[PDB]
Formats: C-alpha cells, structure tokens, sequence
C-alpha cells in the first residue's frame, strides 16, 4: 500500500490515542492535584526521533506503563500498538526495514530517566507519553527516517 495511506490510519491514531491522555490530563492543573512527580519536571523530552527511535520510545515506556495499576494507562499501553503496526508497514514504503522493539532492550538505559523518583502517578506518566505519541505524527511530515 502507498506510504498516504498507511499516513492517513497513523495520523487518527495518534490524535485519538493521545485523547486518552488528554482526557486524564485535564486534572493537571498548576501545584493542585499534580503531585508527587517526583520533582516537578519533565525529563522525557520530546526531540526529533526516527521511525526506529519511535517504536523503541513505545516499547520502553511500556516498562514503566506496567509498574502503573491504572486502568487509565494500562488501557492506553494496547492503543501503543496500533501505531507501532504502521509505523513498520510505514518504512516497508519508504524501502526502509527497522527492527521489532522487544520491550526490554533498554529499561535500565531509559529508566535513569525518571530515577524511580515516585512514578505512580498517572499524570506522570501521562505528561511522557502525552506528547511521546503527539511526537510520532508530526515526525511523519518532518523526518520519519529508519
């Protein structure tokens, strides 16, 4: 399939995915409810990644979306999917083949990160992986690389 039309799927999807995220971010007001985030900043920057870097962020923020008993964030870990399977139809297109994510190829690497700093907090994880999926679909129009 033309490389539009697995775009036109992952476009919808990150802009519903992230509605999710959106809908319990909307308690993330200013010092009221957004404690506990272990120091009031946001270490999971949102830079200019590739298709490869972009299923590996879903993969080793499934490692810590796991150590989270929120129905809210566990739900939203099975949306990650979705996009991961048409970012990798995705390069096939642009004569590109990237390698499967596992999951735990770098949760140690990444998890320094956080530092562990308290992350149980849905909005925590939520601020991460707000804009982590935000930062797959415009990456399609800027530089989606393998």
């Amino acid at each position: 399939v033309p490389i539009q039309k697995v775009q036109d799927d992952t476009k919808t999807l990150i802009k519903t995915i992230v509605t999710r995220i959106n809908d319990i971010s909307h308690t993330q007001s200013v010092s009221s409810k957004q404690k506990v985030t272990g120091l009031d900043f946001i270490p999971g920057l949102h830079p200019i990644l590739t298709l490869s870097k972009m299923d590996q962020t879903l993969a080793v923020y499934q490692q810590i979306l796991t150590s989270m008993p929120s129905r809210n964030v566990i739900q939203i870990s099975n949306d990650l999917e979705n996009l991961r399977d048409l970012l990798h139809v995705l390069a096939f297109s642009k004569s590109c083949h990237l390698p499967w994510a596992s999951g735990l190829e770098t949760l140690d690497s990444l998890g320094g990160v956080l530092e562990a700093s308290g992350y149980s907090t849905e909005v925590v994880a939520l601020s991460r992986l707000q804009g982590s999926l935000q930062d797959m679909l415009w990456q399609l129009d800027l530089s989606p690389g393998c």
